[PDB]
């Protein structure tokens, strides 16, 4: 059996010469370890907003560590410098609109600049790739959102299994 | 203008083998229950080879003059699924607004509604519409979209189409 | 640093003279409206011609110096309906919320929402956002997006614009 590794890259070049407390990195863990059931490691990164260095993380985590899932939060906002979703849509053959959509929509109810962001999703391999952002508060309700459908998305494309505690988040998964 | 209506439906079991296409059933069923106008359909059963899809689309379009394609199967992030991009590239302007309002619709029901990746785009006076497979889905989809989808047709030049009224209303700002 | 903002019609009868631009009067008297900080208004009303849009948008932003690019017309399924794609033609950046939500907040009226290409990018220091027809179907977008674009247009280094809290309240993380 396939072991399931999930990978954490928090993106922000202030960060990435030295953060006291990755809140937004801890969040997204803290979240992970709370309504994952079954064994999982974490590959956890802090990179600056360089596009080609994100590319190439999000390439070492889905291809050398065989990450079935990888989060990544910050770097998705209209700045120049925030080409998280650049980097994304480089690595990933297939993107998944339904992700961006449904994470700004809930968003949207306590930040009305959830609009502004550019968070994708998309599959690179057997691997699902998903935008966060980067305020606690965003982050929660984002994987609220998501979360129920990952576990399945991950089945699809030939993933490692990976199964919620419904009663905190029940991973969605259709049958014949 | 002859009102031609295109199914298309795309398995993923060409190889496994077929026994049934209870999907074809739900959208040429809601056809015949929604359209009060005089309509053709053209049905086509096709297996998930991109290039096959966007043949099948052009000619039905093309050749057939369809005014409109429903194709179903092969939407969804498993790498065999490429009706979306077939779709994105026999079309010349895409319509965002459908699969934002199909995947808003089937959320409550279906959680993993947002791994779908349906779209819909215009093809000359052909409007073409990614639907999902599981027939509840497909009409709680079609009673969305379904509104403005004759409507739009005027407007790219296709044929007329009209829907009952008491089940479904067919926007016309007329 | 000085506020402009650029107003774009795109229609034939309009630029013609034979048809009073309600629409891009409509986005004008609300901008007045609702802004409390200095700025002027860059107002272009132009035929529906490919070349004539991006080459509108781009004056604007680069000559003008425009921060915001509000357009109004041509973003329906139509085969003339273009506003769209010369947008995409000169944004560096798209922003799917915005399209996303207008369409959200225009399915409350019509069920035709779904038509609509409308959507918004970034060119330089420059937000373009594509409104819709109505004077009426422009200031429900307008208030479902403007309570972002201020504060979008401070994360592009754009120029200072706030809102009247009574009448838009301009978020600001």
């Amino acid at each position: 059996e396939k072991k399931a590794v999930i990978g954490v890259v928090t993106i922000s070049d202030r960060a990435s010469k030295g953060i006291y407390e990755d809140i937004s990195g801890k969040a997204i863990i803290d979240y992970l370890k709370d309504v994952i059931i079954t064994p999982f490691e974490v590959e956890y990164r802090v990179i600056p907003d360089e596009r080609d260095l994100i590319e190439k993380t999000l390439i070492e985590l889905a291809d050398e560590k065989g990450c079935s899932l990888i989060l990544t939060t910050g770097g998705t906002g209209p700045a120049p410098r925030d080409v998280t979703p650049e980097a994304t849509e480089a690595v990933c053959e297939k993107m998944l609109p339904g992700f961006g959509e449904l994470m700004r929509q809930v968003s949207l109810k306590q930040v009305p600049t959830a609009i502004l962001s550019r968070q994708t999703a998309g599959i690179r391999g057997s691997c699902l790739i998903v935008n966060l952002p980067g305020k606690p508060q965003s982050i929660k309700v984002c994987l609220d959102a998501v979360m129920p459908a990952i576990p399945y998305c991950i089945d699809l494309i030939g993933g490692a299994y990976i199964d919620t505690d419904p009663n905190k988040v029940k991973a969605f998964r259709p049958k014949k």
